[PDB]
């Protein structure tokens, strides 16, 4: 069975020796694994992504590129440890066990363990609270990166390790993505805020809130104490929580993916304690193995199709809508592509695009019983 060495050693990875793992699987698997470098942090620390493909030269036409980042708050820490588990888990197993080969074919991965290596580098293992200051939680200028992205209720010069995020996150068409917290234990989605600007317990929900759902139920449901809802002292009914109903909050990630992009990113809470001991990492791993997994194979639900030239060209840009669902259109890649998650049920989708007739509508009915989300095309025709 499964190759799951890498817990033969508890112990939390360095700036040092993460880049040396991520090289090395690099070299280890030519073809599968290649390290993305999206820029330094202030105190000249690169930010790196390993992405994980069937063939990392490109990306194969409707293959879904996802994402997962941690340790964007420095001092929360397990989020890191995770990604780090998950990069030698895949690359290690997907060749040996068919569900994680499948989900490597079909799924265009990258991981992102620290986002805030000056704030990790600040930071002291055993801290279940964060510091004095909050030192370690915001980067080295002590700005807290959660609070820097562009709010969607109103151009560079943030943080370094936010503009480099910022160019990345919008730089692909990023379908799903998580980012890994810590403090309490809880699947979070969008939106974070809200113009009532209530301080909590008031939802702020997303024009996708089913999805939304159904994502944080995938990690909790499969996350034995998250499941849970009544951890550190936090109740959570089923474990999951809107970001504004917990307490709101402006400038995070995960907001700015959904609102400048089509990504769908949830956040989520690992441990009630920010940075537990290396022994307490293996517990961690099995805990969040099958939600980590089962959460990706959500990349997939679904549909998935090209807007393309009666020419059959891809058209780039092009919107596509689902009815009820039209506040928020998918843009379609430079090949035309879109992948628009949905839970199951029937809709009436169409696309439209400038200097093109908006299509007719298709209906189409979405199980998400099959592997891939269900193909849908569009031709338009010049107006
Ligand atoms: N209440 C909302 N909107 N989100 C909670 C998750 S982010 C939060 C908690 C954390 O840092 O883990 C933060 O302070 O950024
Ligand atoms: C994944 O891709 C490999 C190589 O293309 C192929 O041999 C295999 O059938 C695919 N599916 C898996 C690993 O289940
Ligand atoms: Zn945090």
């Amino acid at each position: 069975k499964e190759d799951e060495s890498f817990l033969q050693q508890p112990h939390y990875a360095s700036q040092e020796q993460l880049e040396d793992l991520f090289a090395g699987l690099e070299k280890a698997y030519p073809n599968q694994a290649k390290v993305h470098f999206l820029g330094r942090s202030l105190e000249g620390r690169n930010l790196l992504a390993l992405q994980i493909s069937r063939n990392t030269r490109s990306r194969n036409l409707l293959t879904p590129p996802v994402k997962y980042i941690a340790n964007m708050h420095g001092d929360e820490t397990v989020g890191r440890q995770l990604l780090v588990y998950m990069a030698q888990y895949l690359l290690g197993n997907h060749e040996r066990i068919s569900d994680l080969g499948q989900l490597v074919n079909s799924t265009d991965i990258y991981l992102v363990p620290t986002m805030n290596p000056d704030g990790y580098a600040l930071s002291q293992e055993g801290n279940c609270e964060s510091l004095p200051n909050y030192v370690g939680r915001g980067n080295a200028a002590n700005i807290d990166l959660n609070r820097d992205f562009p709010d969607r209720l109103e151009a560079q010069s943030r943080q370094p390790e936010t503009a480099a995020l910022v160019n990345w996150i919008v730089s692909k068409p990023f379908v799903l993505s998580a980012n890994f917290h810590g403090g309490a234990v809880v699947a979070s989605y969008p939106y974070d805020n809200s113009l009532a600007h209530n301080e909590c317990c008031e939802e702020s929900l997303t024009p996708d809130d089913r999805v939304f759902k159904q994502l944080a139920h995938t990690y909790s449901d499969n996350h034995p104490i998250m499941r849970k809802g009544n951890n550190c002292n936090d109740s959570f009914s089923g474990g999951i929580t809107n970001g504004a109903h917990w307490y709101e909050l402006s400038g995070g990630m995960q907001d700015f993916n959904y609102a400048f992009s089509n990504c769908f990113e949830l956040t989520i809470e690992l441990s009630c304690c920010k940075y537990p001991a290396a022994s307490t990492l293996p517990q961690e791993w099995q805990r969040n193995k099958a939600s980590l997994l089962q959460l990706l194979r959500q990349a997939h639900i679904g549909i998935k199709g090209l807007v393309t030239d009666a020419s059959g060209f891809p058209i780039a840009d092009a919107n596509v809508y689902v009815a009820g669902l039209e506040e928020k259109p998918m843009r379609t890649s430079k090949r035309g592509e879109y992948w628009r998650l949905l839970t199951p049920g029937l809709y009436s989708v169409h696309a439209s695009a400038f200097g093109y007739q908006t299509s007719a509508p298709q209906q189409v009915r979405v199980t998400n019983d099959n592997q891939e989300a269900l193909r849908l095309d569009f031709k338009l025709a010049p107006v």
